[PDB]
């Protein structure tokens, strides 16, 4: 009966990858929803997670309630830190519409790791708590509109 | 009477109230009606909508079109521009896609000074301009009897 | 002779109003004829030309091409890109995606100053531009047999 | 022998021409035939070819490739960008949704300097480079059995 | 044992050798077999995916997954950014689009040095980075039974 999510965690920066799930466990755990753990290599691969998921789900598979998306980019020097942001959420918000699930995104994008930490922990911005409880807040959504 | 969902992000709720206060004002003068959903960010309004889209095709509430509020203000972070850009491209394509009338009150700006200029109904109001664009758009849905 | 739609997005009045000239001269002196649909802001272009081709689909008016016009003057706010960019993008998918004849009129610009530049068919002409590109547009479409 | 669709948008005449030699140079010497068509600017490229495969679809002359050629450069108005963006945004997700061969000559420079550094034949023959890429996704096209 | 596409776009040829040596070491460490492909730039890798997907389809090689390697040095020219941004998206499109394990070894740097820096097996080794991401998307693949 609880909402079961599975969360895609992206795991490049390892520590700020905890403070991340950390904030998203919590979360869950606090709305007493449940959840699998997923890790990929980076950001740019979450989308495709999701939908490895969702064709799982399809194939008999584990049927996941929504999606938390977790993962951090820090603009360096490199173009590709914009790259990465920009296509793993485009990715992910075009998933959201056209598979119409609930997804909470937590993947930060900051100027520097400084940054990145007052965002990432749940004793900050909490982004990882805050997508979290935006994948319910979307499960409950999707629930009410009978999507 | 049309009636039109109202997804507002509520991110920041001062500029979220002025917005919604916005949106609903025109619709209220227009003589339309509306049901208000709320959502976390910019972010999540497009697959609101979609959500939405499907609830009426599975005999849920059908809406005549939609109001998208939110308020994206940038500060240090790149994480501001990203939203801005996703949700309105979401929403475009959204819009285009399932050819459905959507007023975007998704406010991008610099800093809280001019989110007041446009948030405010007595400023800019951007709310009510996106509320208007809202009806002007299922007006135009109609006429071309798409 | 062609009939297309015109899409102007009227933000900027006077604006709107050169890009029209602009887009009207170049269809009238190629023979051409035309419908005039008016929407608040670049963002909702693509949706009524997408309003247009399902309204062509149900009996509808059937145009042979359309000309998106509007400008936006990147200002001090972050909510101008934006505009420009999803207008733009989600037309070039449309023309794709629809095989469309699109004259691309949507002016996206730094100032006033390049706004007035552009706009006017005095001198950039975008709207006539855009209102000629829709007709070669037609011609190439009709010339593959699309 | 393979049979390349040339799409030039002909924005700049002389760049037009000096991509367009580099292009037609190395289809020559690669023995393959081509046809040009000619578009007012980069941003109807993408469309053109989706004309030209509806077209091959109704028994209209079929393609083996596409050569796409055209020229930005980027001043003050951010239209520049946005025809680079859009363009070249549009016929990847052609080159992909479609799995064709398509040779990107869309030239995308600072200033008209580069411009011809590029677009000549005798020096970066960005023209050549795109006809000749064409070619290899033709093979290649060929050699996957899509 | 699975069995990997690496599609290099081949544009700096020394830089193409390391992030190669980079993707092959790690997917002979992994035990997975491979075949490799080039191709002339970023832009056609995608369209080169989507080519052995539909190769596959018509009883070709059936690849468990896809190393993308290219290098994008961003310089004067904003034709550089577009390189990277759509090859990039329209892998990760392809990816979702396809349910595909796709490395995205496609190196944006902003200039020679961290193009070294990155391609270079002995240091931030992306080419490795990318054929080990392939495979732990193939495991995952897998997993969820895709
Ligand atoms: O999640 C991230 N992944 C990153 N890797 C890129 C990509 O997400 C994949 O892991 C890999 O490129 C191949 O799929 C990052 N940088 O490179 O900087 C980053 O900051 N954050
Ligand atoms: O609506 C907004 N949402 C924001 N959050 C991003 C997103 O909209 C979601 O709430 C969340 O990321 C997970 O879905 C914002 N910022 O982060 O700055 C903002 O300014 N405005
Ligand atoms: O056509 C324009 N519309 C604008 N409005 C945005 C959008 O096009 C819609 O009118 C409205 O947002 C709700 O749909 C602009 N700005 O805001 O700056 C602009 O410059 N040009
Ligand atoms: O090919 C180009 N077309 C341009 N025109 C834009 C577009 O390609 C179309 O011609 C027209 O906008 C209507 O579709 C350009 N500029 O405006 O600068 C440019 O630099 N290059
Ligand atoms: O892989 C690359 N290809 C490049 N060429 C662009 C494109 O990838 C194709 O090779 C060609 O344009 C025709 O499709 C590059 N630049 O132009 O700079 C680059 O840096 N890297
Ligand atoms: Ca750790
Ligand atoms: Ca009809
Ligand atoms: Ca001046
Ligand atoms: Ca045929
Ligand atoms: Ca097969
Ligand atoms: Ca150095």
């Amino acid at each position: 009966d609880a909402p079961h999510l599975l969360i895609v965690e992206a795991r490049f920066y390892d520590d700020l990858a905890d403070a991340l799930l950390d904030g998203a466990k919590a979360a869950l755990d606090e709305a007493g929803a449940t959840y699998d753990v997923v890790t990929v290599p980076g950001a740019l691969e979450i989308p495709a997670t999701i939908s490895f998921a969702l064709d799982g789900a399809d194939n008999g598979g584990t049927e996941y309630d929504g999606f938390v998306a977790l993962g951090t980019v820090i603009r360096g020097e490199t173009y590709h830190f914009d790259i990465v942001s920009n296509e793993s959420c485009r990715a992910l918000t075009d998933l959201s519409v056209e598979e119409s699930i609930a997804i909470g995104n937590g993947i930060l994008t900051v100027e520097n790791e400084e940054q990145a930490w007052v965002h990432a922990r749940r004793e900050d911005k909490d982004k990882g708590g805050f997508a979290a409880r935006a994948a319910l807040t979307m499960i409950g959504l999707r629930k009410k509109f009978g999507a």
